């Protein structure tokens, strides 16, 4: 039940960077997620160690924070309560404002990692498959936040922590990727 665990709903200086993004996320654990600070956790752990694309890593980092929001259980969890998974998928177009400098080009290939997380009480294995390219259509976009399950949008700057990434709201009108943490 939605009341008691994360993702049972279905059960029951300053730039803008313009890009699109594809997202496929599984996360399998020892026990269901109690909470949405959870599964962030758990979450972050994908690029402990890392040797995808430089460029690509803050924008990765950024849609793995937007995707976990979305992060729902599958029956996994009723046929063995011992082996629940999680999946999310997402596609979209949208800016990213962040003071992080210039960004080289970013071509429309995947990149996929498969990782092991421990957190404590939790753990087990992330499997995402991530794609992020420029976006040079004339479409108009909304902000990369836009994206975020309006339920956990009001966790963005904690949990983005948890990712590496220090978001500030300070007289802009949206988030900001101020800067990327050296610890993570």
């Amino acid at each position: 039940l939605s009341n008691d665990f994360f993702g049972m709903e279905d059960m029951d200086s300053l730039r803008y960077e313009k890009f699109r993004f594809m997202l496929k996320m599984t996360v399998r654990s020892n026990k269901p997620f109690r909470s949405y600070d959870d599964v962030t956790a758990a979450v972050s752990q994908w690029d402990n160690s890392y040797i995808g694309m430089v460029g690509k890593r803050p924008f990765y980092k950024i849609i793995a924070l937007i995707g976990s929001s979305h992060l729902q259980a599958t029956p996994a969890v009723l046929a063995d309560l011992n082996q629940p998974e999680y999946y999310a998928t997402l596609t979209g177009r949208c800016f990213l404002p962040h003071r992080l400098g210039l960004i080289p080009p970013m071509f429309n290939v995947s990149e996929t990692f498969r990782k092991p997380f421990n957190i404590g009480i939790y753990k087990g294995t992330l499997d995402f498959t991530f794609t992020v390219s420029d976006d040079e259509s004339n479409e108009k976009v909304p902000h990369v936040w836009e994206y975020m399950n309006p339920k956990y949008q009001s966790q963005i700057q904690k949990e983005g922590l948890k990712f590496g990434l220090i978001l500030s709201k300070k007289a802009t009108g949206t988030w900001v990727l101020d800067q990327l943490s050296p610890f993570k």
